[PDB]
């Protein structure tokens, strides 16, 4: 939980 | 820009 996928482009 | 890669998990 922090980076990843979710958000951001 | 929102939506996507970077930020999530």
């Amino acid at each position: 939980y922090x980076y990843x996928y979710x958000y951001x482009k």
